[PDB]
């Protein structure tokens, strides 16, 4: 009849900056282990419920998926306004965005040719890259990084760029470069006070530059594909766009939001290839430390690819074995461990306790791709975990990478077909080695941040013959 057990936010000088998982995680077990799978922590007096565990996960948003529907808040995590939940002014600007995003997620899945077609295209030419690196040691980063944003640019542009186009290059540096932001508690409140928040990292000399050259490449893009234009055969997005601005007749000011909130949707699109490009690196460290699995799947890929032809997503249903590697690479990859935040639409009734409507809940889906009671070895790699007696794939109630339920991730189609073909053209064509043996592989990911990423590692593509 009240809130599940946990913590009290008291006292208030008990260091209110907790900043790094490898503590976050020490507590996070203590209260799990003291108060069980479901447990009440406060951010600032804020109250914030976490599930932990396939079980409890799954009775909330798939027993009670209406209930835990909510979308989460954004909210405050230093000291000062700690738990405060933020948001944008003016509510029409948030649905104008939820709109503008449903409705270019529709157009990509739209066209003569399928995106399946552009994976293939691209993971040829990611093979002959590849190639030309003689077999050298490398970091795969910036091009996993390449490969999932072509994809994207091959929609929006009509064709892929080569990957050492100055262009997209330049592009891969402004949403995923690290750049750091210099700046004291002082400093920052000003800013407030003068009216400005300045979020996103870069400055004028960082990020000038590449902005630069990649609006005059939009520009002039914009500018051949309205000289050609055919409204009988729109090429790609950039015609569905000015095809959809015949009669858009509309003030400056109004004109302006509607194009800059396309871009600003591209750019939330361009960024969601970083998951996927993680979860490949996490699977190429992984096969890394298992030469014999990796064997394995060259051998299924050879079975039923063959080495005449690039693997096709039908392949899948054929190939049970890396099939389940690639489960167990997305569940030991455990890219958001603590989940992403809803909240009830309701007073929710729950394991005997009453969660009042708005709260916050975190599916910790990490406790869920490692719980023990659904998996038999929770912490090692393990292709069983997916198949029967006889090797024929298999589902597990405690893999939900992509989430579950009402808000599970509008991309998990997409990513599943780009693991799948990357994997398998990658593997089909190439051999892995590092100089660090199997056995001294390190999985631990990088300590900041709040996901889990694979920290820098070297890596070799040894052509097969
Ligand atoms: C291996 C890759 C990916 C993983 C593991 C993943 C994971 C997830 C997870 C766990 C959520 C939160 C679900 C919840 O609220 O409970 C989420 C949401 C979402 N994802 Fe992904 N994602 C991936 C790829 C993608 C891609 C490629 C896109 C974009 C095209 C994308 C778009 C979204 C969107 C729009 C949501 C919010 C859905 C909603 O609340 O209704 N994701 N994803
Ligand atoms: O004085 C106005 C100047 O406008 C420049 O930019 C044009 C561009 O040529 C024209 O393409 C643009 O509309 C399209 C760009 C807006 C974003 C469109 C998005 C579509 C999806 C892919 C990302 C881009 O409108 C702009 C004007 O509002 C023109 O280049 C100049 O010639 C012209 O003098
Ligand atoms: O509130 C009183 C307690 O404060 C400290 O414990 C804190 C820890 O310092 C603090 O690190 C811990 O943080 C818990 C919240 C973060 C982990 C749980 C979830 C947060 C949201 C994302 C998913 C995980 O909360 C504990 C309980 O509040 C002190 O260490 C305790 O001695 C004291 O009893
Ligand atoms: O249509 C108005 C909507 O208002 C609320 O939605 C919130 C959303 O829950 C809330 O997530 C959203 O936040 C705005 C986007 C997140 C903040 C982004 C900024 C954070 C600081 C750095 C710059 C970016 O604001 C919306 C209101 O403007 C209500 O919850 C909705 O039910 C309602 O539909
Ligand atoms: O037609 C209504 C649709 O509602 C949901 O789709 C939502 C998704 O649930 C919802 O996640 C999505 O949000 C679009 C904005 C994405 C987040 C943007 C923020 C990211 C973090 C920084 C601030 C901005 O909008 C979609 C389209 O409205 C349902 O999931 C869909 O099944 C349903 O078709
Ligand atoms: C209740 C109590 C505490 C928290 C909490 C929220 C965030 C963090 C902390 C964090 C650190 C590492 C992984 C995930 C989150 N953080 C700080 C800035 N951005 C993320 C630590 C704790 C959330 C709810
Ligand atoms: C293909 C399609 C779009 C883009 C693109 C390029 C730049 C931006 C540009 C941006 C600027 C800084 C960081 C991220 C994106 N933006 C965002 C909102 N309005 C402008 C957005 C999208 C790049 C390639
Ligand atoms: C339109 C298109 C895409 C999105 C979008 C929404 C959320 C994210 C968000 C994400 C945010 C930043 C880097 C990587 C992913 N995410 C995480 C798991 N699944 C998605 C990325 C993109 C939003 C609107």
């Amino acid at each position: 009849g009240k809130l599940p057990p946990g913590p009290s936010p008291l006292p208030v000088l008990g260091n209110l900056l907790q900043m790094d998982r490898k503590g976050l995680l020490r507590s996070f077990l203590r209260l799990r282990e003291k108060y069980g799978d479901v447990f009440t922590v406060y951010l600032g007096s804020r109250p914030v419920v976490v599930l932990c565990g396939t079980d409890a996960i799954r009775e909330a948003l798939v027993d009670q998926a209406e209930a835990f529907s909510g979308r989460g808040k954004i909210a405050v995590v230093d000291p000062i306004f700690q738990g405060y939940g933020v948001i944008f002014a003016n509510g029409e600007r948030w649905r104008a965005l939820r709109r503008f995003s449903l409705a270019t997620m529709r157009d990509f899945g739209m066209g003569k040719r399928s995106v399946e077609e552009r994976i293939q295209e691209e993971a040829r030419c990611l093979v002959e890259e590849l190639r030309k690196s003689k077999g050298a040691l490398l970091d795969n980063t910036l091009l996993f990084h390449s490969i999932t944003s072509n994809i994207i640019c091959s929609i929006v542009f009509g064709k892929r760029f080569d990957y050492k186009d100055p262009v997209f290059l330049r592009l891969l540096d402004l949403f995923f470069q690290s750049f750091s932001l210099i700046s004291s508690f002082s400093s920052q409140v000003f800013e407030l006070f003068s009216g400005f928040l300045k979020y996103f990292p870069g400055t004028h000399r960082q990020i000038y530059r590449n902005l630069q050259e990649i609006n005059t490449f939009i520009g002039q893009s914009v500018e051949k594909h309205r000289a050609t234009l055919d409204p009988s055969n729109p090429r790609d997005f950039i015609d569905v766009y000015l095809l959809r601005m015949e009669k858009d007749k509309s003030d400056p000011s109004s004109e302006f939001h509607h194009q800059n909130l396309i871009l600003t949707v591209l750019s939330l699109f361009f960024a969601g290839t970083e998951t996927t490009s993680t979860t490949l690196r996490y699977g190429f460290l992984l096969m890394l430390k298992y030469p014999h699995v990796t064997e394995r799947v060259q051998k299924e890929i050879e079975q039923v690819i063959g080495s005449h032809r690039p693997p096709a997503l039908d392949d899948r249903a054929k190939m049970p074995y890396t099939d389940a590697v690639i489960h167990e690479i997305q569940r030991l990859g455990d890219l958001i461990p603590f989940g992403v935040p809803h909240t009830v639409t309701k007073d929710t009734q729950f394991r005997g306790y009453v969660i009042p409507k708005n709260t916050e809940v975190f599916p910790v889906l990490s406790s869920a791709l490692h719980d023990p009671r659904y998996f038999e070895t929770p912490n090692t790699f393990n292709p069983g975990h997916f198949l029967d007696a006889n090797g024929a794939l298999k589902r597990n109630e405690g893999f939900m990478p992509f989430s579950l339920g009402k808000r599970i991730c509008l991309g998990e189609g997409i990513a599943r077909t780009e693991l799948f073909l990357f994997f398998t053209t990658i593997l089909q064509n190439f051999s892995i080695a590092s100089p660090v043996p199997p056995e001294d592989i390190d999985l631990t990911p990088r300590e900041s941040g709040v996901g889990n990423v694979p920290p820098s590692y070297q890596i070799r593509f040894l052509a097969r013959h």
